[PDB]
């Protein structure tokens, strides 16, 4: 269920749940949601499709 | 960082992501920042920041 990508610059990883990738690089995306990366009052962190959120 | 209201209640997937209710208010970790998960061609899955990536 996915289409090949091109990273368009190297990217370095900051967080063990990111991924390094080099200028270039075919990859595999999914369908396809955008993520925003939230803490909740109990500090864990994680990520959720970002129209399930309003600024 | 900037206070955030989920819309709808969002179960987690997988560990990465974040449970939500309904009308929780959240921290928005870096706004201006959308994330994509892409997996590389030795099968590791990652987010990446978005505009790093060209479709």
């Amino acid at each position: 269920e996915e289409v090949v990508v091109v990273a368009k610059f190297d990217y370095v990883a900051q967080q063990e749940q990111e991924l390094d990738i080099k200028k270039n690089e075919r990859l595999w995306l999914l369908d396809s949601k955008s993520w925003w990366r939230v803490r909740n009052s109990m500090n864990k962190t994680g990520f959720v499709p970002s129209n399930y959120v309003e600024r």
